[PDB]
């Protein structure tokens, strides 16, 4: 099986105002072990995380060319076990084809049904482990981007 | 059951003049425990709380990216229980989607029925405790944009 | 029962030529408890005011974003007994629409009946008590935006 | 019975050159009790007066939020009795309305009847009285708004 | 009966070369009173006299907003008797009705009847009495704006 | 009867190149009183001179607002008897006004009948006598624009 | 009869590079009274002179409103015997005439017959006359503007 | 047979906050000789290494000219055995090609088949060997624009 | 019988870059008094010589305005006999003009038969005569102007 | 027969980052005597060479003149044998063909076949010989312009 | 008969980026009398040299107005016996007969036929002779415009 658990943003807003970028990097905390003993297995079969991220297609978060999400696993205080980056890329469409597709598919839009979203999906732990026994507590994933525009985040760990 | 309370936002406005944009920060002490013992429960079936905010499509409301509610719950003076946050996106639409929103739904806008509002849903206290039985007085809410357009705003709280 | 009464603004200009916006803010002293002992009662069925304000769609006064308007009530001398405020929004609609409002509607607003008006409603003294006996005069009343354009005022006063 | 009386303003022009703007205030005496004793009476049906004021619908005058028109009367000497205020607003129309209008209203426009006025009417003594008995000789009213465009000016006293 | 007399104004143009405006404000020595005794009468019927000044279209002439003709009148010297002013301003029409009006009138107006003048008529001693039996001998007359085209001036002195 | 006479105008030019306007006040000597005795009369039947000066619709020459023609007549030497003045407009028409005169009167403009002139006519000695039997040798006419564009003018002396 | 002779400009460009315009006033010597005796008579019946000018109707030799066409009479040596001076104008047209004029004469324009030009004609010396019996043996023309577009001139002596 | 390998770029984002561009070159470790002795082989039949990468039609995208992508194999160690250097340029289409391509391909595009991406190939190893025996670990694999936006990479070793 | 010559310009371009003008004026020796006796005759019938100029209609060559043609015939050494001058004018046309010539003459233009040019031709020796039995070599044409296109220049030389 | 060899370049970018430019000229050494004897002849039938230059059709492309591709033909260490030059010029074609190409040729372009290339062709050995016997060794050929698109590049050595 | 050579023009370019322009003046030896007795005649029949030369129509190419190439002949060393210039201008056509060109010529331009060239033919040596027995080996010709692009140039030597 596979359980996901939400992810959160923050990030801190203490600066003056802006035009419309943010003011630092969206870091989040995900936490992971619950109370039940239901977490990343002792040397179970290997894992595949995926960061089921969320995006619309604004002018604004079309013009952003690529941003790199980053991880890392913490343990029990502040010790990381690992990290990784992955680059990632909104996924392009031209003018034309967007006129085409908002026109085309003027019946599905306008009644709620498979809105404007572009949902994306970057790998950044395949084939994952758990070495030396030490538990993973959870993760810090943050994006690397004070100009983005998301809704929410999923995270898959998946095994195999 | 589930009973809400109204939210009412206030700011300064000591400054100059400006163009379009606020101030300060729109903070709200809404008020909870009324005079009957009907309030958030001892150790009751856990809480959700949503905050069902309130927005215009206006072109300046659109602009702004992401902004993040946050919360702090009070007990007996100035005592901060829990805290959270919660960034939050205005749900996007192209210029053609509005323009074909505008033209298809002509009958039912002027007539005063389902006017163009976007109301949103933003949960953060995704299951809720009031541990050590001091109780939650009430909470102050805060979102931290001086550039946004809002009518009002209501808090359910919930249980399960 | 429930007696209306007329608001009149006022303010200063004393400062220099401008382009369209004011001078100071818009105040306003209305006024209660006339010759007769026909005013806010002693210990009624509790009172719900509404600033009745009325508001054209000028494109001016479609810009501002939101306007707090604030209540005093005042005894006998400048003694406040309550405050509050509440921020209010003009409520919006798009071009298009007010393009098809302003032809689809070409037959009322040629010949006078129901003109372009978009007339707000903003309680803010929901479950009004009056307390210790000392009476109420009147009230002060006062909108913090030097750029606003609107017709004239009226206050509900209402009991239940 | 009700009697008005013509108001004529002026104004300095001292100053130099301006683009369309006035150079200071539109002040005006009126004049009241004529050689008959038909003025206002010792202590009469209670008077209620309206400056029936001119306005075209020019741009300019359209631009111009507010104004305030004051007044203050005059017994005998530089002695004031009575003072007021009143906003007042010139009452809008959208541009594609005006187009309309003109277009609708072509076989009466063009020949005389009914030009494109749109004569404003602000009450701002109801129910007035003439008290201790010194009479009232006149009025000083006056608007104050430099940038203003009007044709003239009637003053309705009036009993009940 | 009531005989006219035209009005010649002038102006000195010593200064350096404007764009369109004047160089000093036009004033005019009217005369009256000729060699045969058919002047204003002794103590006569009240006299009310109007400048039915005349005024064409130009843009330049319908900007101005508004403008006071003033005037004085003169007995034997430098000897002022009587002074008045009179704000007045120019009739206003809309730019479609302008296209309206030089579109449908476009029989009369291409051979020479009824050509675009607009003349006005502003009456500035409505009941004008002539005391003490000194003799008026004429009037300078008096328009307060440095940018205005105007063709001529006719000045009706006019009994009851 | 009545004789006219042309007139010539001249003006320096001794300045820098200018972009259209001209360097100096256009004046001109007229003359009078030729070889045989036929000249203005001892003491006629008085005379009533009009400058009968031409014009074209040029768009520099329709800018120009108003300008004063004057004259002064001289006898023997420098020696001035009498001066005037009188302004003048260029006879005002719309733009849309001059597309349907070029366009419906386009069968005589274009084989030289009746080509766009628009010769004024302003009368400046409307009874004119000649005293102390002095003879009048001619008139000095001169206008007071810098930016002018003008064919010929002539100076009718008119008997009654 | 009359014989007429060619003019023949010059002027010096000595100066730099310019835009259009040209580097001084365009003089000519015109020539007569050649070998044989046929010129100005001795006192003959009196001269008409006209000096026929020749115009394109390029925009920028339209531009230019008046210029002063002068002209000199030189006998043997430097020794000038009379002087004159004509202001002249380049004929107006319209745009939307000239629009038309090379649209209906689309027939003459194409194939040589009647070009586009706009010949002058300025007389200067109506009835002239050669007084003292000194020959003039010659002119000296000059028309005062640097920027003007000529073809060539003409000069008309002309008899009665 | 031909074994791919997945590419993962990264780079920095130190820097402040940029338009568009990145911070630095986008560089990559991409890694071989897993726990299997399957690698680059001894003495094999020679490889011909293709870096399959990934590039969507992006207006940022197309007008970066050439961007020349290097390589570089390590050993054991920070230990560079073998270099190289390509330049390559994103295959041009015109603005009307890209028009009738996103119009006539609409059937296709609008269902997720063949979406607009443009996968570039560019062989920079052909006939690699591995001499001395010593074992090539992996690459590091570099390209040299600031601005490009990519998807990911394929780096095929293959054999003959 | 009447022998032409051709004419081979040439100027220097020492200086820097311009945009499209010259460096310096386009001056000409043109040769004559060839190996045989061939020349202007000792006293022949006099010569009228033309110098035949071609002009392109481009619009850099259309916008100068005038330009002189000067000469100057030089016998034995740089000794001079007779200069002359004559201004000269590209023959105008209107675009709409242009736009119909380039329209209705589509059928000779796009073949080669008469192409665009407009060959000019100005006489500037009217009844040329060599006195004093000194021979003309040559002569030395010089057109002053910095921007000017053309192809190339025959000299008409031509008896009578 | 004739074989040829690929071309591959290469250049710095060490500078900071331009806006399309490169930053130094694209230089290549290309490879010729492979391991067996098949080179240039010692003396052989001469040879032709042709660098077969690859373009596309950018704006970008478009716009530079012309650049010289240089040669120089190494032996043996740094040593020069030969060198040459020849300027080339990317092929004009206009706009308007330009739209009529990717019109007309809509069913090539649209599916691969015949992509729009337009590759060069420039010959810089016409008549190659190599003399006293020294091998050459390859070349290092050289285009002079840091704004230029290209593909590849083809060297053809070829016999006669 | 007429043997011609190929011209091969080059240029430094050792400056700075430019935006279009070159950095010098072409040159180009061209070579001729080889290794075979076939080259200009010891005394033949004279010669006439033209310098076929070979333009595009850019846009840049036709801005340029007249560019003089030159001629120098060298003889043995650096050995000048004869030079020449002369000025040529691109043949001009308009806008809207490019229009009708690559409109009517469609069917010719877009097979590969007769493209869009327009080569010239300057004759620069009309009756060449060799005096004084000394051979010509070759000569340097040389264009001087910065800013000209051009394909190739050949360079006829013709007898008679
Ligand atoms: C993000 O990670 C965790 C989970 O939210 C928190 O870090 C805590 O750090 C203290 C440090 O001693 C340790 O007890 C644990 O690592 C965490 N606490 C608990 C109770 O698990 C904190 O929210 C964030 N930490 C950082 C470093 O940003
Ligand atoms: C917002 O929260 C409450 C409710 O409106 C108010 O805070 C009061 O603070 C005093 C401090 O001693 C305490 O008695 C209570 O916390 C509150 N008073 C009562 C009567 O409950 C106040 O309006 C706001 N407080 C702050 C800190 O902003
Ligand atoms: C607005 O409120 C009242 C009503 O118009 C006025 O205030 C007066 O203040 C004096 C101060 O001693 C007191 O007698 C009463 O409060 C008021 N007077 C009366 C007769 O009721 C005044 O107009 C305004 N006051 C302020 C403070 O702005
Ligand atoms: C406006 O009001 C009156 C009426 O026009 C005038 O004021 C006069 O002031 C003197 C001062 O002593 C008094 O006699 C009366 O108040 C007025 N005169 C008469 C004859 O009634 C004057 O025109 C204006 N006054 C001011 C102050 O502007
Ligand atoms: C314009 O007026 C006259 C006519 O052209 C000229 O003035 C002359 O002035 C002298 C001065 O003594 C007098 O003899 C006459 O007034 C005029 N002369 C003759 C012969 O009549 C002159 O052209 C101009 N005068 C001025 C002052 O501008
Ligand atoms: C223009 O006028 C004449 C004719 O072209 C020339 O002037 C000569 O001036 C000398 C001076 O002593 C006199 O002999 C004659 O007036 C003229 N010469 C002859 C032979 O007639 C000259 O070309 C020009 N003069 C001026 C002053 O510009
Ligand atoms: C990229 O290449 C490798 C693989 O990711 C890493 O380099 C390591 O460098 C150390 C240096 O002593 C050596 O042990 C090996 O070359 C590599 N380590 C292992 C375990 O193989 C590193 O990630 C990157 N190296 C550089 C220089 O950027
Ligand atoms: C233009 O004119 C001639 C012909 O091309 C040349 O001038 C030579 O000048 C010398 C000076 O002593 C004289 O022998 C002759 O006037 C000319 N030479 C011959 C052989 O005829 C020269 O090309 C040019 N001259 C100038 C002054 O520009
Ligand atoms: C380009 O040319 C060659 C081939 O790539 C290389 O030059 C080497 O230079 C050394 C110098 O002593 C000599 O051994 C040979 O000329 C070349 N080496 C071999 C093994 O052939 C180098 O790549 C480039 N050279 C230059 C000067 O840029
Ligand atoms: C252009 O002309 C020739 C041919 O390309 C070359 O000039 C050489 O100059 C030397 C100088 O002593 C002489 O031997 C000959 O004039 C030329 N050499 C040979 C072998 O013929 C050179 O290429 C260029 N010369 C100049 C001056 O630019």
């Amino acid at each position: 099986v596979s359980h996901l658990s939400p992810v959160h943003f923050y990030y801190r807003t203490d600066c003056d105002s802006s035009t419309t970028s943010l003011c630092s990097f969206p870091v989040a905390n995900v936490s992971l072990t619950k109370g039940g003993r239901d977490r990343v297995l002792m040397y179970g079969q290997p894992y595949r995380v995926t960061l089921e991220l969320e995006l619309p297609e604004s002018p604004v978060n079309q013009d952003l060319g690529m941003f790199l999400v980053t991880i890392s696993c913490y343990t029990r205080g502040g010790r990381i076990i690992s990290t990784s980056s992955r680059s990632v890329m909104l996924h392009y469409r031209s003018d034309l084809l967007q006129m085409l597709d908002t026109l085309v598919f003027s019946s599905l839009l306008l009644f709620g049904f498979a809105e404007q979203k572009q949902l994306l999906e970057v790998e950044l732990y395949a084939d994952y482990r758990e070495n030396s026994y030490v538990p993973t507590t959870g993760a810090i994933i943050e994006i690397h981007s004070k100009r983005i525009q998301l809704y929410g985040a999923y995270l898959r760990i998946h095994a195999h």
